[PDB]
């Protein structure tokens, strides 16, 4: 589909047998969703943006199903105020900008 | 153009007789830009990333030209990690996600 930037680009994801609402965002290197509990072994990490920086847990080989197109890749956990699908998931589903 | 997202989307912009690199950023309402002398008033304004909120000069009615295609609205200038292009430009330009 093609989705205007009128509004902000919010999809239904699927992760963990769980549904959610994402931003479709090109400005994030990587994906990261609001805290939630996903089994298996993570890695601390720490992302930079406006404001400075939060802690994250990074999970290895997470699979996100984004609007029906699958995906699997890095999914960061944290405090962040929004679910936000990074470019190494919008890659894996065809994902490009265009005007 | 159609631009994929396997690097950063980076552009170079024009602003205040100005070239710079940007960052389009479905992710954000807004447009923030490093530290910069522009012209005319400003108005001091907040405005919150994903680390917290930081303390911007927003400048209305601003010429800015990104890969070619004219823009005039708000910019906030302050100390933002990167210059990222918000979709209060990007829908001027008439950029559009897609997959
Ligand atoms: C600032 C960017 C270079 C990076 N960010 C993605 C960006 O799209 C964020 C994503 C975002 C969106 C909403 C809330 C927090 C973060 N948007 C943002 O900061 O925009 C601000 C200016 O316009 C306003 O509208 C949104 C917040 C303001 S980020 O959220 O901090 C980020 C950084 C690293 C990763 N892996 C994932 C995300």
């Amino acid at each position: 589909p093609q989705i205007t930037l009128w509004k902000r680009p919010l999809v239904t994801i699927k992760i963990g047998g769980q549904l959610k609402e994402a931003l479709l965002d090109t400005g994030a290197d990587d994906t990261v969703l609001e805290e939630m509990n996903l089994p298996g072994r993570w890695k601390p990490k720490m992302i930079g943006g406006v404001g400075g920086f939060i802690k994250v847990r990074q999970y290895d080989q997470i699979l996100i199903e984004i609007c029906g197109h699958k995906a699997i890749g890095t999914v960061l956990v944290g405090p962040t105020p929004v679910n936000i699908i990074g470019r190494n998931l919008l890659t894996q589903i065809g994902c490009t900008l265009n005007f």
